[PDB]
């Protein structure tokens, strides 16, 4: 997909999962540290995203996942095989 | 502690627990992006530097532990209540 419609939904979707302001979600947004995700937020985010973009993110790949951009890059990149 | 020594010796642990080299290390240093630790290194690392330094990292506290210089500024908050 174009990044456009795939960033418009993560964006809702974080904001949904962390019950933060849609508009204070950048791209450089750390989730841990910035928008404050605990361990829980973060199973609630990984899979959130794992359903509405039918991927699969071992847990090898979320340890890389600190931030928005990671998320989007991961997304694009291991979604097609 | 004066950040100098403590930074020299989270360097010479970090180095040490992870295998790459000690030159490599930078403060903006990202545990698992760009020193490839995996789950274990983590728990190996966070162990090493709470005997060093005797400290407890929590959990929630780990969260928040990205890089070599929130290591560092964290080590310096939460030793001295
Ligand atoms: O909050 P907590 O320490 O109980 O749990 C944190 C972890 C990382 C274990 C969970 O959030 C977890 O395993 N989540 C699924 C995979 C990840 O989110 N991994 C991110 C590592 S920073
Ligand atoms: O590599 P893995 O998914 O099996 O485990 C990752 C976790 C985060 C569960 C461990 O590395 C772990 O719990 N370590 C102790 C606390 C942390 O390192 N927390 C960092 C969260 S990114």
């Amino acid at each position: 997909s174009s990044l456009k419609s795939t960033f418009d939904d993560i964006k809702k979707i974080i904001s949904k999962q962390l019950s933060v302001e849609e508009d204070k979600i950048q791209m450089n947004s750390n989730f841990t540290k910035d928008l404050g995700a605990d361990s829980l937020d973060l199973v609630e985010l990984i899979m959130a995203l794992e359903e509405k973009f039918n991927v699969t993110i071992s847990d090898q790949d979320a340890l890389k996942i600190n931030t928005v951009q990671d998320a989007i890059d991961y997304i694009e990149k291991n979604n097609k095989q």
